């Protein structure tokens, strides 16, 4: 029989591809796929066969929802500011107690009384949503809800805190500082949490906590294993995901074919190309450059080709090298397609990838802190010719073709929506 399954996730972005590749799947056996969301990726959600609901016409009359919307332009420019001054520590000490999301929380209420009328009018066997916290809609509509995970998934483990960059090998007394300052701003979260769950008249509970089934979107090769179990009822799914002519331009040109993208939002801060992109001139190989929502001012030299958009997983299988921002998606197509990484971390929970690649011998981490021209080119040269992060890059590939997660989650899924338990 067939299922009513919505989704929603937050405004942006990265949010959707785990839903949007969930989605697909659940597709694929017959059931009714909503999402719940913003007109601006209403092309998107449609042109995968999904039936797209505005979020912004189910608002109640006092919170239309776009007023409280973040500016994540000006939250990435700033971002970039100070990732490019600060090391870590003076990061999350500059910061003085205010965490990376939470005060996007008093924002959210709108996005709450939407799915609320959502939900009830549509009645949906089961909703799925990729959030950064629990919300409380979350806890009251008349179906289970799962939340879905596509950020580093550290959170979900007793361990050191997320949104540090913590290493493996970092020893106790090295962390122990960043990883005060980084529980002191987890409780300005569970404190902004507490008010908003309040103003709905919902039991709190831990902005990452799944009454009945969570699914976290992470390889298997890459979860912290190390740290036990992930927090209760959450599930693993290894990864939620035409052809590719190489440029003309790229064409008889010197050495390896090397992928560029900080991401949509982070290359909207031109200066962070362009400080990658100038000392790349001289390296003596063959980029392929996504240059961001303003790459039209971007300078790229002889030995580079731009778009602003490219069609990063058809494009990955025939390079030798990905260049990231260390987003989780990026991640994921990247071990996918069997390439190392070099992740230079932007914001949140980047960082947690950036330091994942670089203790598992996936790749390198170079932070913008302590990033030079002569550190980017040797970074490329050694990841290039290192023999033993490509048998591990092969080795998580492998891995990632091989999995039965996605039928066991598929699984979990529609179990739940049927049961109302699992
Ligand atoms: O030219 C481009 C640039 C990007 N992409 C796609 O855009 C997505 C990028 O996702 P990701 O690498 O995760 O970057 P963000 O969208 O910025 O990810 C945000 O959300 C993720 C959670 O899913 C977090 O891991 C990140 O830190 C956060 O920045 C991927 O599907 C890419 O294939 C393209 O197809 N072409």
């Amino acid at each position: 029989k067939s299922l009513k399954i919505l989704f929603t996730a937050l405004f942006g972005p990265g949010h959707l591809n785990a839903c949007l590749g969930i989605g697909s799947l659940l597709r694929k056996r017959g059931h009714q796929i909503y999402f719940a969301h913003f007109p601006r990726h209403r092309a998107t959600i449609e042109k995968h066969g999904f039936l797209f609901i505005s979020l912004l016409d189910y608002a109640e009359p006092e919170f239309p929802i776009v007023d409280m919307l973040p500016d994540i332009g000006i939250i990435a420019k700033f971002a970039f500011e100070r990732m490019h001054k600060l090391t870590p520590l003076e990061l999350f000490r500059h910061a003085s107690g205010k965490h990376t999301f939470a005060g996007m929380v008093n924002g959210s209420k709108g996005e709450n009384y939407a799915m609320m009328k959502i939900v009830k009018e549509y009645k949906p066997d089961v909703c799925l949503a990729d959030y950064l916290f629990n919300m409380p809609w979350m806890f009251t509509v008349d179906c289970p809800v799962i939340p879905v995970k596509s950020v580093n998934p550290i959170e979900l483990y007793n361990g050191p805190p997320a949104l540090t960059g913590c290493s493996i090998h970092d020893p106790p007394s090295v962390r122990e500082e960043i990883e005060q300052l980084a529980r002191k701003s987890e409780l300005e979260l569970e404190s902004e949490l507490e008010k908003l769950f309040a103003h709905f008249n919902v039991p709190l509970v831990s902005y990452n906590y799944a009454q009945q089934l969570g699914i976290y979107i992470y390889p298997g090769p890459l979860d912290y294993k190390e740290l036990g179990s992930p927090k209760e009822n959450w599930v693993r799914l290894d990864s939620s995901i035409s052809n590719f002519e190489l440029p003309e331009k790229l064409k008889d040109k010197p050495g390896k074919l090397i992928y560029v993208s900080m991401g949509s939002l982070a290359s909207a801060v031109t200066e962070l190309l362009t400080m990658i992109l100038t000392p790349l001139a001289n390296s003596p190989h063959r980029f392929i450059v996504s240059t961001g929502p303003n790459g039209d001012s971007i300078k790229l030299y002889d030995n580079m080709w731009g778009d602003k958009f490219i069609n990063q997983v058809a494009l990955l299988p025939k390079v030798d090298l990905f260049i990231t921002h260390g987003g989780s998606n990026s991640l994921i197509e990247g071990l996918t397609a069997g390439k190392p990484l070099i992740a230079i971390p932007q914001f949140g929970d980047q960082l947690d990838n950036a330091q994942r690649i670089a203790d598992l011998g996936l790749g390198v981490r170079l932070n913008l802190h302590e990033f030079s021209g002569e550190k980017l080119l040797k970074a490329i040269e050694d990841v290039l010719n290192d023999e033993k992060i490509n048998a591990n890059v092969a080795r998580v590939s492998e891995e990632l073709k091989k999995s039965d997660s996605k039928d066991k989650v598929i699984s979990l899924i529609e179990k739940l929506a049927r049961d109302k338990k699992l």
